[PDB]
């Protein structure tokens, strides 16, 4: 005698209860602390509550079973509005620690020790004071990591680290940030398979995924319903979404898994029931040409990979395995 | 004729000797809320800045202005408990200060004036603690977003008649942008602090702007860095001027005739993450006073050079008492 569990905000899940998980979304895009001061940019705190649970049951009726929610502090994620609405659309949702693209001056002026001191406490303690700890670790660079991204990339690797518990990146994927991100990463002993390259859709160029997967990493393809095809006239939502449609993005799926990359693929939607941190409408611009929300993966991806001959336990493996064997702490 | 606190409306009279510009804790949306052992924790920091409460109540303070906003990390459920334990009146701010986020950053003139107006009329978050005064910032020529800032707060100004408080870059005249930009939307300059106005020795610039009405914020007396010059961060956020160099600024524009246009502050703190991590304890040991520094330190050595009481009481008592009573609303 003397010689499998993942963190929710409902409290820990077996693996097994996981089931068909959508590895990068957000229920609310927003800042640290807006939610809360101006609920009425989102109508009102219910009828985002409202809007978010109709269209998590939504996509549990689609088969979703977990999402992961990638909104760190300064997205402005709110754990009880995220344990509200797990509650009431019955779906697992996983919550994120680390930094994004918009770290208030309480963050950017801090060392990497006290920032892994921060990601460790939102692990092993608790976020805010509500003992919901979040299962993953979200970071971001935009091209060349800036000195504190860089610092934010360190901490989110020892925090790994300590905790088995994984990490997901936002990248400029056209500008291959996923290779400083590996490097770094490397550069701390951090293994290829805790790491979730993510926006990786964003870019066609093949050659930049299959390297950075040959490596170990996993390849987040994460925005597929993401496309400003038939909003030409819509500059700032053209900006955004980009000029790409749902299909090219969805037949990088197809493009890795005949690679020989199945294993490493995690696919997703990056939608949002509110989004406060763009332009005003871009909710409802979004809302406009994807209707299904969270459930276009498993209502639209799913039979358009089909059709292309993708076997359904693949399909299974990328949407069921892969996330487990992933967000489960080494 | 009332003037809303962090415990409710009370009386102009009962404002009492005011200090106009002050924090309970500098930090940043939701960090107090999200890594309080940043500051110790929770527990303490309320501990602390309800014994410097209490030091500057003793020292006569009744009541100080928060000119914490949003973005500055204000906590009004803070500034509730500690102005409720140390009997000392608390007045919220809205209004936006140099860190908005990007959800307020890409917001438009008619959506800023929205918000301001929701912590003003409505309340702050689901507190239903209603802001008093209105924060607005630059640091040099005002960026694209500072200019919508600034009318934001001057259409909120003349709907609710709450006043005006501004963080300048006083050695680049940040006030006569801030007046111009103001003047265009109709506000009255006697509704309107430009603060950070001890951070410069420009005379002519200050005079200038108390001759058109608009109130002449000295609001950070003990802020210097003398005897700390090897500290290059504290170097730079408290400057090399001394608080009796700040000090006469005030004692020069009473003598000028601007006595009536004079507020007067420490711009203290009692938790700041918003810069480096030790710098609360080092401004701790340059200012043991804390919020006590005006009525300890600075009222006697402006007696001793001749100011009569009675003025100084006239600066600190019904100088922020016109400025803080709401005007009458537009229409
Ligand atoms: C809050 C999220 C972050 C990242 O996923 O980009 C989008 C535009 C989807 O907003
Ligand atoms: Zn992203
Ligand atoms: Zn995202
Ligand atoms: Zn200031
Ligand atoms: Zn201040």
């Amino acid at each position: 005698i003397s010689e499998d569990r993942i963190n929710t905000v409902r409290g820990p899940i077996t693996i097994s209860e996981a089931g068909f998980t959508l590895t990068h979304e957000h229920i609310c895009g927003s800042s640290a602390g807006f939610l809360r001061a101006w609920p009425e940019f989102f109508g009102s705190r219910a009828a985002l509550v409202e809007k978010a649970v109709r269209g998590l049951r939504r996509a549990r009726a689609a088969g979703v079973r977990t999402i992961v929610d990638v909104s760190t502090f300064d997205a402005g994620r709110d754990v009880s509005l995220l344990a509200e609405v797990s509650r009431a659309a019955d779906v697992h949702i996983v919550a994120a620690t680390g930094l994004w693209e918009d770290p208030p001056l309480s963050m950017r002026l801090r060392s990497v020790e006290e920032l892994t001191q921060f990601f460790l406490r939102e692990i092993q303690y608790g976020i805010e004071d509500t003992g919901i700890r979040a299962g993953i670790i979200k970071v971001a660079t935009q091209g060349k990591a800036t000195p504190f991204q860089e610092l934010v990339l360190r901490a989110a690797a020892r925090a790994s680290l300590a905790t088995g518990v994984p990490v997901t990146t936002h990248t400029f994927a056209s500008q291959r940030d996923g290779e400083q991100q590996a490097a770094i990463f490397e550069s701390e002993g951090l293994s290829p398979s805790r790491v979730c390259i993510g926006h990786s859709d964003d870019t066609d160029d093949l050659s930049y995924l299959t390297a950075l997967a040959a490596r170990g990493y996993l390849i987040g393809l994460d925005g597929i319903p993401h496309s400003a095809i038939g909003l030409e006239d819509n500059a700032s939502a053209s900006a955004l979404l980009g000029n790409r449609s749902w299909q090219t993005r969805a037949l990088l799926i197809k493009a890795l898994i005949d690679q020989g990359y199945m294993k490493q693929i995690l696919v997703s939607n990056d939608w949002l029931f509110g989004f406060s941190s763009y332009v005003t409408n871009i909710m409802d611009v979004m809302d406009s040409v994807n209707p299904d929300g969270m459930a276009f993966i498993p209502l639209r991806v799913i039979p358009f990979l089909r059709e292309k001959g993708v076997p359904q336990e693949t399909l299974a493996g990328i949407t069921v395995t892969n996330p487990a064997r992933f967000l489960s702490p080494t």
